[PDB]
C-alpha cells in the first residue's frame, strides 16, 4: 500500500544524455544511434533568441561548430540538419547504450517523467502531467533545454517531450522530438502566455479510487448523479466533461473497489460543492489530477520494466 | 523555477538490483561486488514468520537453496552469512555495473529515493523522508522488500534504507544496509504501531523559502518573533522544536531572499494560527514538511551527478 507520485526508472534515459554547445549557448541533447537531438535555440545568441530566423542562421553554422561532449568524451559532428524546432546532429558515433524507443506524441491529460539534466549530467527525475493547455509544471534552470519526457513499456522508451522554455507564470513549454511544440508557442523570447487550464476530471476520480484502494473511504456517499447532472457541477469548477469512455477506462477501478463510477463522481460533486473541511485524501488537502487510470492501476498493482 | 518533489537519477542502483528466491518467498536484492544484500525474512516461510528464529533457520539453509537472478543470467551463491536483519550472500561473479558506494545510516528528517522493484526489475522511483518516527510513507506491495534507499553525491552513492515490511497504518519500515532497523521494529509479522510523529519544523521553513524563491510570497509579512516563543508555537501544532543549529543551516536561504529566518518563523506562526484561507504554496494546501534545506537549495540551483 501506499500512494506516492512515480517516476519510471531513468537509467536507460541517462545513458543518452549529453552536452551540446555552440558559440556561447550550452544545453543538453539527447544521443539515439548516431543522432544527437536537441533544441534549435543553441544556434542562437542572446541577441539572436529575440526574433531569430532560424534556417538562415543555420546556413551559416558549420560541423565543427557543434561541440558535443558525451561524459568526458568528445563526438564530432558530421552533419546537421533542422526537422521544425529540434536540431539533429549526425555524430561519427552510435550510442552504444541506445535503448529500443520510438517518438511518441502525448495528449493532455496523460503523464510522463521528466529527467531534468544540465551540462549533459542528469540532475533528478520527477513525474509531470501535459496540462489541457499544453504547459507542464516542471522544475528548470537555465540550461536544463534538452531534458525529455518520456514513459517505459518493459524495454522500450517512448520519448514524448523536449524541453524549451518557461512561461512568464511560471510553467514550462516544449515539443515532441519530431520538434513540434506542444500547444501554441514558438521558440522566441517574446511575450507568450499559457492559454487557459481546466482540471482533468478523469484523473481526479482516478485518485480517488487509489484513495479507496488505499484505505481513505471518508468522501464516500450511498448517493449517486446522472452523468449529464454531474457534467454540469464539473463546469461550473472548471473541470473537463466526463464521456462515456472516461467511464469505461475507469471500468476496472470501478469493479476493483465495488464503487460505480457515476457514484464517485456523486463522491466528487459533494467535495467540490463542501470542500474537505480540515480533512486529506492520500496526505493532500487538494483534490489532485496528475494522476491516470494507468497510473493508479500501475501502481496499486506494481508492474515493472526491463 | 519550479518546485517539484524530485528524485536523485536511479541509473547507477537500477544496475544493482536482483532477484532472490528461496522457497516460496522471493524479494529484492543488492548486487555490490560479489555480495548480494537482502532482508533475511527470504529463508522464511509464511508459518515462519509469524516469530522466527533466523539463526536456527540459517544454519539448516545451504549454498543452493539461495536463487539468484541478475536479470535473465543466474548468478551460483558461494557463501552466505547474516549481519544482523539482512543477508550476504558471496557469489561468484562481482557486479561490473558496481558503482561507487557508501554505507550511510540517515538521521529522521533527511530525506532519500527509493527505487521501487519486483522481482528484480525496477519499477519507479520517487523521493521520501524519514518521518521523526522512523517510519517512511512509501508505496510498496507485496514483493517490493530489498528495494534500497539511496542519495548520490557526484558519482557516490550513499545506500540509507532497505525495505522489509509494512506496518497496520500503511507506512513502512526497514533497515540500514547493515540490517540495523530504522526504530523499534523487528522483522516479525506481529503487532507493531508505528510511534507518535511530529512534524519536521526545520524542513517546513525550507519549503516555505523554496515558495519566496519561486514567487509565493502571500504568507510573509512584516512581523518577527523570537525563537523561544516560535517554539511555543510549535509544541501546540506538533511541531518540533527549533534550534539554533536549524537558524544556521537555514542561513543561506536567508540571505538568497533577503527574510531572516525568525521571520519566516513568524509566517509559520500565522500560517499554523490561521490555515491557509483557500490558498495554496507551491500548489500545495497544506504545510509540507519532506523537503530539506539542501533539497531546496539543491534544486532552487540546480546541482547535477555523474
Ligand atoms: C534553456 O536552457 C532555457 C530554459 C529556461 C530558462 C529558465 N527556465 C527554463 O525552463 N530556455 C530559455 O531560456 C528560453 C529560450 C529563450 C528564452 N527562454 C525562456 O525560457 O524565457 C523565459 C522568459 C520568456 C519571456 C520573458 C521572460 C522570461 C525565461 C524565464 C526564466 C528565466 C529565463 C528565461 C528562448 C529561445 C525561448
Ligand atoms: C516483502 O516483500 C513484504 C513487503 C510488504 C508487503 C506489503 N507491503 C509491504 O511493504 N514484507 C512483508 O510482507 C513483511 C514480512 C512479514 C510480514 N510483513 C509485513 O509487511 O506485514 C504487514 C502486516 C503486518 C502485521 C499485520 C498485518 C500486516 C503487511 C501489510 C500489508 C500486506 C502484507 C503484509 C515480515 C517478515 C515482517
Amino acid at each position: 500500500s501506499g500512494f506516492r507520485k512515480m517516476a519510471f526508472p531513468s537509467g536507460k534515459v541517462e545513458g543518452c544524455m549529453v552536452q551540446v554547445t555552440c558559440g556561447t549557448t550550452t544545453l543538453n541533447g539527447l544521443w539515439l544511434d548516431d543522432v544527437v537531438y536537441c533544441p534549435r535555440h543553441v544556434i542562437c545568441t542572446s541577441e539572436d533568441m529575440l526574433n531569430p530566423n532560424y534556417e538562415d542562421l543555420l546556413i551559416r553554422k558549420s560541423n565543427h561548430n557543434f561541440l558535443v561532449q558525451a561524459g568526458n568524451v568528445q563526438l564530432r559532428v558530421i552533419g546537421h540538419s533542422m526537422q521544425n524546432c529540434v536540431l539533429k546532429l549526425k555524430v561519427d558515433t552510435a550510442n552504444p547504450k541506445t535503448p529500443k524507443y520510438k517518438f511518441v506524441r502525448i495528449q493532455p491529460g496523460q503523464t510522463f517523467s521528466v529527467l531534468a539534466c544540465y551540462n549533459g549530467s542528469p540532475s533528478g527525475v520527477y513525474q509531470c502531467a501535459m496540462r489541457p493547455n499544453f504547459t507542464i509544471k516542471g522544475s528548470f534552470l537555465n540550461g536544463s533545454c534538452g531534458s525529455v519526457g518520456f514513459n517505459i513499456d518493459y524495454d522500450c522508451v517512448s520519448f514524448c517531450y523536449m524541453h524549451h522554455m518557461e512561461l512568464p507564470t511560471g510553467v514550462h513549454a516544449g515539443t515532441d522530438l519530431e520538434g513540434n511544440f506542444y500547444g501554441p508557442f514558438v521558440d522566441r523570447q517574446t511575450a507568450q502566455a499559457a492559454g487557459t487550464d481546466t482540471t482533468i476530471t478523469v484523473n481526479v476520480l482516478a485518485w480517488l479510487y487509489a484513495a479507496v484502494i488505499n484505505g481513505d473511504r471518508w468522501f464516500l456517499n450511498r448517493f449517486t448523479t446522472t452523468l449529464n447532472d454531474f457534467n454540469l457541477v464539473a463546469m461550473k469548477y472548471n473541470y473537463e466533461p466526463l464521456t462515456q469512455d472516461h467511464v469505461d477506462i475507469l471500468g476496472p477501478l470501478s469493479a476493483q473497489t465495488g464503487i460505480a463510477v457515476l457514484d464517485m463522481c456523486a463522491s466528487l460533486k459533494e467535495l467540490l460543492q463542501n470542500g474537505m473541511n480540515g480533512r486529506t485524501i492520500l496526505g493532500s488537502a487538494l483534490l489532485e489530477d496528475e494522476f491516470t487510470p494507468f497510473d493508479v492501476v500501475r501502481q496499486c498493482s506494481g508492474v515493472t520494466f526491463q
